């Protein structure tokens, strides 16, 4: 069908999913977490489930870091 890139600087924050290894396509629901990354909202939503631990920096995020309501 159809195919994208990518156009900009990146350094390690925003680029990709990396919980399940992906891509990040604008206009999805999306989620962002606090621990400098950003991944698919089912990804989060089952890494928090199954697991407990930001993927890339390792350290327990516990969940309820953000507010919520
Ligand atoms: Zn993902
Ligand atoms: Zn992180």
């Amino acid at each position: 069908m159809k195919q994208d890139g990518e156009e900009g600087t990146e350094e390690d924050t925003e680029e990709k999913c990396t919980i399940c290894l992906s891509i990040l396509e604008e206009g999805e629901d999306v989620r962002c977490l606090p621990c400098m990354h950003l991944f698919h909202q089912v990804c989060v939503d089952q890494w928090l489930i199954t697991n407990k631990k930001c993927p890339i920096c390792r350290v327990d995020i516990e969940a309820q870091l953000p507010s919520e309501s």
